[PDB]
């Protein structure tokens, strides 16, 4: 009764959590048409976040156990709440749209208070579900709740894009003055509607937590405790290793998942849409369907602790050895002439020989800087029209010819990069079979892991063994993970490309054996060791 109204309230309330940062990530992605944003500032807007959220989460799960947990759950929603209203008030305060300094504060401070509000969700909510439920019904639990918020980030992207549809200044100008479309360039979107919508959702789902019961059928001593709690939690052997392993593993899957859309887009040249698209829509879903069957699968055959490890070590087995696969299913270079061919068709030019500059295009003065792509008759691609000794351009229906390119001729060429010829979308559909199917394995034994970290430590120390373990996983997986994949994967890079003020933008061309092996080799690694510290922990399971 009580129990499955908390288990609502608290999936509603990951609900909300969910749809608010898919929001926030579509819309801040989303926003890059029009207001050109230097990379600093959305590094700071999700780091505020961070800091609110580390500084604050180990305290409240500690010193949150003893104490009405679903009030606190309920005053975390509040303020995660007011935070995301607080996102939206520049609006009200900025000038009518036309067509960084005393603005920001209000993002960052509700960024920050957010981050502040999300701490007490998971470790005291799940303790909670995990107290009271019997033995067989917690993994179910966990696993609804999980499915949820992973389900979240999909509803919130959809609103993210409903809301750029909108004018910005809507309700504060009357629309029939404007005349301006969303294919202009010059538009931007409502961008506050989804955080006041957000806001709301938030404020309203902390309303069940003012009416649960503290337990269902000071702050000295939990001071002057706190350090023998740490010291039991690491000096059980069976937590710290299942620690680790899922830090290894988390470190493997958001460098898998960060640059998967990317490796889609350079590895089998589909466009931005059709990536973001599968990635979305397609590995999401395969994601909560494999939270709610590891779940499912715990219930209902009454799988034990030892159960649970076997488990999680062969969906983790059974996961990275269909990743291997995709070292087969990978597509050539395009041709690409001066950065991986050269002008006079010669297959793969080494690193000191990039001639972006020839003869044939040395009548023509062209800048480094811009990528715009096109492809002549002979099936080669040009870095932009110039290089390609085109002197003159027709517009025909929606395309536009070159004609008399001197370059293609050693003549008449089209914009953008044509297609790979020698099956790649072949490659690609199985690609995307093998990874959908990967992602649902890895992904099954998620709340075998939970099950993991509960069943083997003392119970008065569940909340705060969840928080430290969320800790540990933003420290050492959520927040290091992007950054290394990234930078390996950009030593791979050949033609750069830039921004409007000069810094260096996203890479346009990357070469596709050395990303493939870079992504492809530091996710298996990974894989590898995570499986290495499971084996570890069954053996010790074993043992006890
Ligand atoms: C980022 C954002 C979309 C853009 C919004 C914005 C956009 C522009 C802005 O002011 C302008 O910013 C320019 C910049 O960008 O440098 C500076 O050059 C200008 O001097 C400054 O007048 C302030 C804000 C505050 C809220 C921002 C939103 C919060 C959530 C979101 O998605």
């Amino acid at each position: 009764g009580e129990l499955k109204v908390f288990l609502c309230a608290l999936s509603f309330v990951y609900f909300a959590k969910a749809l608010a940062e898919g929001y926030l990530k579509s819309t801040i992605t989303q926003i890059e048409r029009r207001f050109d944003i230097p990379s600093s500032l959305v590094g700071v807007i999700d780091g505020s976040f961070e800091i609110g959220n580390l500084l604050v989460i180990t305290f409240v799960s500690y010193f949150g156990a003893k104490l009405h947990r679903p009030k606190i759950i309920g005053a975390g929603c509040v303020i995660m709440g007011v935070g995301t209203l607080l996102i939206a008030m520049p609006q009200f305060f900025m000038e009518q749209y036309k067509y960084s300094s005393s603005m920001w504060i209000y993002v960052f401070l509700g960024n920050l208070l957010r981050g502040i509000g999300e701490t007490p969700i998971q470790p005291l909510g799940i303790a909670y579900l995990d107290d009271f439920a019997s033995e067989d019904n917690a993994a179910f639990y966990i696993g609804c709740v999980q499915t949820v918020a992973i389900i979240g980030p999909i509803f919130g992207a959809l609103l993210g894009s409903l809301c750029a549809k909108l004018y910005v200044d809507i309700g504060f100008v009357n629309l029939d003055h404007i005349t301006i479309t969303p294919k202009d360039p010059q538009w931007v979107g409502a961008w506050w509607l989804g955080y006041l919508i957000a806001g709301i959702i938030s404020l309203l789902a902390a309303v069940p937590f003012w009416y649960l019961p503290k337990s269902l059928p000071k702050i000295m001593e939990m001071a002057r405790d706190f350090l023998p709690s740490l010291k039991n939690l690491f000096g059980n052997p069976v937590y710290f290793l299942y620690l680790c392993t899922s830090t290894v593993q988390f470190n493997s899957l958001f460098g898998m998942v960060t640059y998967k859309p990317k490796y889609i887009e350079q590895q089998y040249g589909q466009s931005s849409s059709r990536a973001n698209f599968v990635i979305g829509l397609i590995n999401i879903p395969a994601v909560a369907l494999g939270i709610f069957s590891g779940g499912i699968v715990m219930k209902k055959f009454r799988i034990s602790v030892c159960g649970a490890a076997k488990l999680y070590l062969g969906s983790s087995v059974f996961g990275y050895l269909l990743f291997l696969s995709l070292f087969a299913l990978g597509c050539e270079n395009s041709d690409v002439a001066g950065l991986t061919v050269s002008y006079q068709g010669t297959k793969p030019v080494s690193y000191h020989e990039r001639a972006l500059f020839s003869d044939c295009n040395s009548r023509c003065k062209c800048s480094e800087t811009k990528w715009e792509p096109m492809c002549g008759e002979n099936g080669i691609t040009y870095v932009s029209a110039c290089l390609a000794g085109c002197q003159t351009s027709n517009r025909s229906g929606k395309n536009i010819i070159f004609y008399n390119c001197t370059c293609v001729g050693i003549s008449s060429g089209i914009v953008g990069r044509c297609q790979k010829d020698n099956g790649c979308p072949q490659m690609f559909l199985y690609f995307l079979v093998i990874s959908v199917i990967t992602s649902y394995t890895l992904s099954l034994g998620g709340i075998p892991g939970y099950i993991l970290l509960l069943r083997c430590i003392k119970p008065q120390l569940k909340s705060f063994a969840l928080g430290i373990y969320t800790l540990a996983i933003r420290v050492l997986a959520g927040i290091p993970a992007p950054v290394y994949f990234g930078v390996l994967i950009d030593t791979s890079c050949l033609k750069w490309g830039f921004k409007r003020c000069g810094s260096r933008g996203s890479c346009r061309l990357y070469d596709s054996n050395v990303f493939r092996h870079i992504y492809l080799g530091l996710t298996v690694i990974l894989g590898t060791v995570s499986i290495l510290l499971s084996i570890a922990v069954l053996f010790i399971l074993k043992k006890n």
